[PDB]
């Protein structure tokens, strides 16, 4: 089918360099939007970088911008990220994904691997989401609220995420639901102001949500609401 294969990482010293790899099969298009995530331990997803175009611009989050080379081969379909000057900080599960042409969004992921370290005068988009954690019961409806910085129309994506295992995006577009994705999930709202309906809650559900916007780089993820028992 359509996957992407992550490989690379492990355990490395300050100062010291590594390369992930990604190779894409089962591609329908040319040169994709790419990227990199990553996730601190008890932190929240973060974004790395970003490659676009045929001529492979890219883009970098403050944190790496000088350390940190993201490029790719879109002859042998493969993604790579060369970490340079490793600092603790960079201590994370690293995903690379891909933006899909039927919702617009980043819906492909690797598995992840854990790395261990022993202009135009545009605007950055923030998103607050709300609340930070909640306790409920299966059959409970819970809604979780984004507030992005800027008016950003219906260009708001909603992921679960569990524990070690990549992001998987639930909603598109603010309101469309994701393919094989069941139907208790739901979205609303548009500009500055967004909601994620769960209507009837089960036990697969318990998880960590996060709002995130495609569109406008640098791309961002909100904070995450982490609904628990």
């Amino acid at each position: 089918e359509v996957q992407l294969l992550e490989s690379g990482g492990g355990l490395v010293q300050p100062g010291g360099s590594l390369r992930l790899s990604c190779a894409a099969s089962g591609f329908r298009f040319y040169a994709e939007d790419m990227g990199w995530v990553r996730q601190a331990p008890g932190k929240g997803l973060e974004w790395v970088s970003s490659i676009y175009g045929p001529s492979g611009s890219t883009y970098y989050a403050d944190s790496v911008k000088g350390r940190f080379t993201i490029s790719r081969d879109n002859s042998k379909n493969t993604l790579y990220l060369q970490m340079n000057s490793l600092r603790a900080e960079d201590t994370a599960v690293y995903y690379c994904a891909k933006r899909g042409y039927g919702s617009g969004a980043f819906d492909y992921w690797g598995q992840g691997t854990l790395v261990t370290v022993s202009g135009g005068g545009s605007t950055d988009i923030q998103m607050t989401q709300s609340p930070s954690s909640l306790s409920a019961s299966v059959g409970d409806r819970v809604t979780i609220t984004c507030r992005a910085s800027q008016s950003i129309s219906s260009y708001l994506n909603w992921y679960q995420q569990k524990p070690g295992k990549a992001p998987k995006l639930l909603i598109y577009g603010a309101s469309n639901l994701q393919s094989g994705v069941p139907s208790r999930f739901s979205g609303s709202g548009s500009g500055t102001d967004f909601t994620l309906t769960i209507s009837s809650l089960q036990p697969e559900d318990f998880a960590t949500y996060y709002c995130q916007q495609d569109s406008y780089l640098p791309y961002t993820f909100g904070q995450g609401t982490k609904v628990e028992i």
